[PDB]
């Protein structure tokens, strides 16, 4: 039945992918087979409320020139050269917090913190003025070894029940500077892993395992793990509002964000009344075909295959939009060829169906958008691997 | 008479832009009088062998993360992207100093100290490991306002009878983050520079004056001052080198350059024996030849219109250096074209002698070579004028 049908896409991920909590899930499929109509909807409408009402602070704090606001501009997937970014070398030093929104997600805002250092109130109303209470977790850097300052810092926010994360910038710089002139013969990494606790153990028991990355280089290192802990360590509903925001600096990283949006299509197409109705079907209607557009370039914003990252290829080999859209299909969507969108979206329709089925009982469907969305995030997610490839071999 | 001539050509130029001091040009024209030739001809190359032999080391002490060796790079005129200039964005932290020599002017080298702070030593053997005793003079750079570890160095090496100066660097974010947003209604500067002092005079005594700048904007503020402030204090014998060095800022910096120059290449003239014969005569050797392109590459180097530079105009507008060679008469010199170089260089010499005389009194002349070299010196001037409008106008 279909109340048995919505219970299992949800299993075939993975237990930490899960866009919602198997709380909610069972409230679901309950509310579903009382028939209900009514009220399985407002459910299913509230949990994605839920998802898209949430807002995520995250607090950053640390010592002047280490890469905590280089740190915010790299999960933004902001240049340091913008406006909106924040201020990627020079330090505002106004003893006044100030929020950074992602320029796709709204609802996640990065707070850069000033060092208690150069604070001129003492660390009892350090705390109070910052109002750390609205933030979801800390994010601690630190360019070198961890002080004293920040280790205090750490004590107290574990002291709170709350969650803290030691993170150690510019260890690129470290590596190539110890490295330089030397024979060809990873010792760098463990150095400083335990340089980090040797300072925190003199202090501080039980040191906490500590991160060791480069923000000019998400790519490699620690920098995947330590997205991948926030994302564990947040409640199940936070998590689809911060992935989506996230890097997209591996093709698991990359995967991840469609199995989300795929749970989350699933969701939207569930709230919406289920039909009898066969897609590919005679025509569509600009309504939806709008609605389409703003998922479409959602989508692309997201895995940062939009028109506005499509910029940044044509910097890594002094190559034009034009040429880096061949590579990947998903710009060559909405573009007017001879070839209507009408009966363009009509062929990516029966493509999808036919090699993955209805994904409901037999004489269920999805509406048509829904299916076209599921096509669309596929495309996108592959075109984000295509793309990603070419931005490897270069820097 | 010759000893007349030879001592009035310093005089046409300003008392602080004497390559060599009263005392050693008096002695020059003292031995010339006394006609002998050997003595007079080994006084001179002894006054270019002290010029040419000066060395000179720059110590720059400094909290992390304020420009300084941005600092480094800007003086040498060295982008942050290279491998031979300081590490502009992250910070050394080896305890241990580093030397950074000019690419063009050997003898010219930049030291980036460690602050006292995160020193591991006493302040009293903070100074004797560093080894200070060698350097000429003091560069303390700051990025807000000077603390007492700062401030504390500076005594000590007011102390010790030796020049210091005061940087203030990241002057412009300053203003553009106070300025942001608010109405059109240079008080920033003003802020600044009082709380510099403020800090100073609280446990400091007679604040000294204070440069505030700009590591990203050379040419405007106080950047220009502290070169010609640096220059006034240091020997005069010790001027040429750290002349040539400097960023070619303004105009005023390039003809002061020039002027130097110009000196240096009279008082090689007159090292070398002088003639009754004309230049502009027959043919020129290979020898002199080869010297002429050494001393060209020279000048150039000089005032950045090498072709190692001529790679730098070509990112501002996007165009090829050919097309940034056709504003400039420099890079066409050496260049093989049917209008051969012993008959190109034949022309140089007799345009600049019907303008300017033989600078010397009649039936006495220079060596060809020597008023090849004033040609191309106003040549290169030239060009380094016509650069910078072109550099100016944009960024
Ligand atoms: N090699 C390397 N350099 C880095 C890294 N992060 C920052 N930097 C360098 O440090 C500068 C950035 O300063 P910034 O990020 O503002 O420091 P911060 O950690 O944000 N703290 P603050 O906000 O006090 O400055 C840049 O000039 C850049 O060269 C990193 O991961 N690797
Ligand atoms: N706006 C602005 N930013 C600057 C200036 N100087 C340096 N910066 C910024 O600060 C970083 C440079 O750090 P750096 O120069 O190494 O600091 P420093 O003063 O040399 N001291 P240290 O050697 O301890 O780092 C760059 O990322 C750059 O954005 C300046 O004059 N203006
Ligand atoms: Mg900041
Ligand atoms: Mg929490
Ligand atoms: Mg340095
Ligand atoms: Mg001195």
């Amino acid at each position: 039945d279909l109340p048995s049908s919505f219970t299992g896409y949800f299993k075939k991920f993975n237990t930490g992918e899960e866009i919602i909590s198997q709380e909610i899930l069972n409230l679901i499929e309950l509310r579903m087979r009382k028939g209900n109509i009514q009220l399985t909807n407002s459910a299913i409408s509230d949990a994605l409320k839920e998802i898209d009402s949430s807002v995520l602070n995250v607090a950053v704090t640390g010592e002047t020139g280490s890469g905590k606001s280089s740190f915010i501009n790299t999960l933004r997937g902001i240049g340091n050269e913008e406006e909106g970014a924040a201020k990627t070398g020079v330090v505002e030093v106004t003893m006044e917090r100030h929020p950074y929104k992602h320029p796709n997600i709204p609802n996640v805002v990065f707070w850069d913190l000033p060092g208690i250092g150069s604070t001129n109130f003492p660390p009892n109303t350090y705390l109070e003025k910052m109002k750390f209470y609205e933030y979801d977790f800390f994010i601690i850097i630190s360019a070198t070894r961890f002080k004293k300052n920040d280790i205090d810092i750490a004590k107290a926010i574990s002291m709170m029940k709350e969650e803290f994360y030691f993170v150690r910038t510019k260890v690129d710089s470290d590596i190539t500077n110890e490295a330089d002139g030397k024979p060809q013969t990873e010792k760098v990494l463990q150095d400083i892993r335990l340089n980090c606790v040797n300072t925190f153990r003199e202090n501080g028991i039980a040191e906490p395992p500590i991160f060791l990355l480069s923000n000019k280089n998400v790519c490699h290192y620690d920098f995947p793990v330590l997205m991948d802990e926030l994302i564990s360590d947040l409640p199940i509903y936070k998590r689809h509002n911060f992935m989506v925001s996230l890097p997209n600096i591996t093709d698991s990283v990359i995967e991840k964000k469609r199995q989300f949006l795929k749970q989350r299509i699933w969701l939207e197409g569930f709230a919406a009344d289920l039909v009898n109705i066969i897609p590919s079907l005679t025509f569509l209607l600009d309504s939806d075909l709008e609605t389409l557009k703003k998922s479409m370039k959602f989508y692309r914003t997201v895995f940062g295959v939009d028109e506005t990252s499509l910029q940044r290829l044509a910097r890594d080999w002094e190559i034009e939009v034009d040429q880096v859209e061949a590579m990947i299909k998903s710009p060559a969507v909405f573009k007017p060829t001879d070839e209507t969108i009408q009966e363009r979206l009509s062929r990516y329709i029966q493509e999808f169906c036919l090699a993955n089925g209805y994904l409901l009982p037999k004489n269920s469907f999805l509406k048509e958008i829904f299916y076209l969305k599921y096509y669309f995030l596929d495309m996108v997610t592959e075109d984000a691997k295509t793309l990603l490839k070419e931005i490897c071999l270069r820097n």
